[PDB]
């Protein structure tokens, strides 16, 4: 899957993300792609090519495609399935889009599809939220399983020193003990439901980092947005059991959620 870079026509810039810069390009005249220029001392050409090796071998509708590497040049690109509505939280944030709450509940489902085959594959994503989730030209919302593990956190979500998390989008064995597993991508798509029926607002608003970190091991919860039914609340209250065993898995969430969109 190496490109050449012949084929490649670079439109315009899209922004900068984990790893690069991203720009809009077309590859072979006809294909809209996204192009995301490997910032040079992020990752060696080999450590490159084991993380792109990674996201090949996922393969789900609702996982961002890869589509092929340029790797005999500096920077590396990558070229993959090309998201014209960009990051979820800033799509959320448009008011122009009027969103039905079957929108909403929509954009959930495919979250939630995605997670359900990565769960399948025992693959951790460690930082789901809306702005690591994306949006195509059909509203379909996919998730990029790019370099996760390598992903950087940035200053404005972390309240610790050595171990980082995403310190609003964790459960409290992870505020604790940074203990990371399935269920801990549990907890987080739970408050990326919530971020979508808040239209992205940010979650516990009224805390610093650090005052979260305790106020959710002494029982603080997200309210339920006013966009979300109760039906479709209890499913992303089921995601933040204090005990992580009994929070569902990605499989039984997705049965809720059909349930859900059949009954509204
Ligand atoms: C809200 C977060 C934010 O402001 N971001 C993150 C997304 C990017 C940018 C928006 C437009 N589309 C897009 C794509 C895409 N595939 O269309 C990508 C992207 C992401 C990754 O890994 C995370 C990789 Br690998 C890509 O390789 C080509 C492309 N990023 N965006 C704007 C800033």
């Amino acid at each position: 899957w190496e490109i050449d870079p012949k084929d490649l026509t670079f439109l315009k810039e899209l922004g900068t993300g984990q790893f690069g810069v991203v720009k809009y390009g077309k590859w072979r005249g006809q294909y809209d792609v996204a192009i995301k220029m490997i910032k040079e001392g992020s990752m060696s050409e080999d450590e490159f090519i084991e993380e792109a090796k990674v996201m090949m071998n996922l393969s789900h509708e609702k996982l961002v495609q890869l589509y092929g590497v340029c790797t005999k040049q500096r920077p590396i690109f990558i070229i993959t399935e090309y998201m014209a509505n960009g990051c979820l939280l800033n799509y959320l944030r448009e008011m122009r889009h009027r969103f039905q709450t079957q929108q909403l509940l929509e954009m959930c489902k495919d979250v939630c599809e995605a997670m359900e085959y990565l769960e399948s594959k025992q693959f951790l994503h460690r930082d789901l939220a809306a702005r690591n989730c994306l949006v195509n030209d059909q509203g379909v919302v996919k998730v990029s399983d790019f370099g996760l593990s390598r992903y950087v956190l940035d200053d404005e979500y972390t309240s610790s020193v050595g171990s980082k998390f995403p310190v609003r989008w964790s459960p409290p064995e992870v505020l604790m003990y940074s203990k990371f597993s399935s269920k801990s991508d549990i907890w987080a798509f739970g408050v990326l439901m919530w971020e979508i029926y808040s239209l992205g607002k940010m979650p516990y608003e009224r805390f610093t980092n650090s005052e979260t970190a305790e106020h959710i091991a002494q029982g603080l919860r997200l309210y339920r947005p006013h966009l979300a039914s109760e039906k479709v609340y209890t499913i992303m209250y089921s995601c933040w059991h204090e005990k992580a065993d009994e929070r569902p898995t990605f499989k039984i969430l997705l049965s809720n959620i059909l349930d859900v969109m059949d009954e509204e």
